[PDB]
């Protein structure tokens, strides 16, 4: 009774499949995948941010040059000047008026902000899917257990044991290159490591905000400064972070295809609906009823009464139930042109009880196995009025 | 459900229309032109007497 089944890749709604186990009682199934988060395969490259020219003090000497050396702090720019006359308090200091040397020297630094507002490459493989599915089954009624999509994995939190996918619908969501920015995700082409070019993005690299060495490619360029003045021109490029926060592109949470939401969290990409997922479940036989103990139903008769051609469960149908016995009857439709918002229904000593669906095609011929005995629920249906609210329970379109 | 219904003028009868909304039940009118009260676009031209 390991009831494979094929199952659509869709976040929100119930999947109410039927175990045709031969010799007790069939027992529906209610299969909603309430969430398919991602979490690929990554790699952080390298944090960037905003730069800091947090300069060290220049030097002055009064008379004479001081020859500057290329210290090791990161796109360390400095240059020797010469000829100033530099104003401090008393008006200029040094008193000679050529000799006056000054050595202004800049380097890069994150910013206090890189440690926290900081966008974030990734490059990114594929991973390995998730899912907190809930099944209210049969008559046990709950699991909301988290699992995986690799297809030997069971998941046995309540009593099912459920073996999932994998899928067939291997788009990652997420290019190979990502950047990555608090919420926003971004699918972007970041240049590298070590090389991004100066007000481009990534003009500061580092691998991470611990990481004291970098790479910033800022162009900085160190002026004289003027009129025998102390100060320090730093000319530089303002920040391929600071562009990217207002000439950017937009997020994958905006942009992508196939149905997605997206975190700052495990970097999952949430819910993306696509494809089908080939999905087998191991019920624990304890959970059966035998057959001999739910009521026969055939001698019935089954109509629609108001079709609604639509997403939501507008759809009926009475049923002319000519039970057995009294009591439940788990349903469903095998054919998936019909998907019924009851799983089980009660029957008195044949009685009729309706449920209610959703269909589309015109003209809905489907089955409906009613705890063993299949039926005709053979009709015609009305289009609805009133469509912009959220997604269908229907997701059944075919050729009509 | 926008019950649009051509409708004959006259007075004094309801007009009991019906709402075939697929999906839910049906659901009668009864719409009783109680007046056709005009008040045409006019001008005071003159009084006489």
């Amino acid at each position: 009774y390991e009831h494979t089944a094929v199952m659509p890749n869709k976040v929100g709604i119930p999947y109410k499949a039927l175990v045709e186990r031969p010799g007790y009682a069939p027992v529906h199934l209610q299969i909603q995948l309430v969430n398919t988060r991602i979490i690929p395969s990554t790699n952080l490259e390298y944090i960037t941010c905003k730069y800091k020219t947090k300069v060290p003090s220049p030097v002055v000497k009064c008379c004479g040059a001081t020859q500057c050396t290329s210290k090791p702090h990161p796109d360390y720019q400095c240059q020797v000047f010469t000829g100033v006359y530099p104003f401090m308090w008393g008006g200029a200091y040094c008193f000679c008026d050529t000799e006056n040397t000054q050595m202004s020297e800049a380097y890069v630094e994150r910013s206090e902000e890189c440690s926290i507002d900081h966008a974030k490459a990734y490059k990114v493989h594929t991973g390995t899917v998730q899912a907190m599915v809930n099944i209210t089954y049969g008559s046990v009624s709950w699991r909301s257990a988290d699992v995986y999509v690799n297809g030997e994995t069971p998941a046995k939190i309540g009593d099912a044991k459920l073996i999932i996918g994998p899928l067939s619908s291997a788009w990652s969501p997420f290019d190979n290159k990502v950047v990555v920015y608090g919420h926003e995700v971004y699918n972007y082409d970041f240049p590298e490591y070590g090389t991004g070019k100066a007000g481009s993005f990534g003009d500061l690299q580092s691998r991470t905000s611990t990481s004291n060495d970098l790479y910033a490619n800022t162009n900085l360029k160190l002026q004289r400064p003027q009129a025998g003045i102390v100060h320090t021109p730093f000319t530089q490029a303002p920040s391929g972070f600071e562009r990217w926060k207002r000439d950017k592109g937009a997020p994958l949470n905006d942009v992508a295809p196939f149905g997605c939401s997206i975190a700052l969290e495990p970097l999952r990409a949430e819910n993306c609906a696509v494809g089908s997922i080939p999905i087998s479940i191991d019920i624990p036989d304890a959970a059966f009823t035998r057959i001999s103990e739910t009521p026969t139903v055939s001698d019935l008769e089954c109509k629609i009464t108001e079709c609604t051609y639509a997403s939501d469960f507008g759809g009926i149908a009475t049923v002319a139930y000519k039970s057995s016995k009294a009591g439940n009857c788990p349903i469903h439709s095998p054919s998936g042109v019909a998907v019924i918002k009851e799983n089980d229904v009660t029957l008195a000593e044949s009685g009729s009880f309706t449920f209610h669906f959703s269909t589309a095609n015109i003209h809905p011929a489907f089955k409906l196995q009613v705890c063993t005995s299949a039926v005709t629920c053979k009709g015609d249906c009305k289009p609805p009025k009133d469509h912009i609210v959220d997604y269908p329970a229907q997701h059944t379109e075919s050729f009509t």
